[PDB]
């Protein structure tokens, strides 16, 4: 889709948005790599940090495939997002909600 793609937003700006207290665990957004790669930022919770944000680097295979882990690849970012919204499979939490505002 297009709604979860926040483009050129910084890491700190994405964290300010994801730290929203009304955000369910697993709220996310995809952005451009700040450090042509992408990044999946997801909200999470634990007692030590409270609400926090995890950042996953979306890498590209030399053959043309998007991936975060070393056993799963996707033909597009939409397919990657669809996959992780159904299965956590290595991520802190599965994707549950597109980040508001
Ligand atoms: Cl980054
Ligand atoms: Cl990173």
């Amino acid at each position: 889709a297009e709604e979860w793609y926040f483009g050129k937003i910084t890491r700190r700006e994405s964290e300010r948005l994801l730290l929203n207290p009304e955000n369910p665990r697993g709220t996310f957004l995809v952005r451009e790599s700040e450090t042509g790669a992408y990044c999946l930022s997801v909200s999470d919770f634990d007692n030590a940090k409270g609400l926090n944000v995890k950042h996953y680097k979306i890498r590209k295979l030399d053959s043309g495939g998007f991936y975060i882990t070393s056993r799963t690849q996707f033909s597009s970012l939409q397919q990657l997002v669809a996959y992780y919204s159904k299965h956590a499979d290595g991520l802190c939490h599965r994707l549950t909600n597109v980040c508001p505002t």
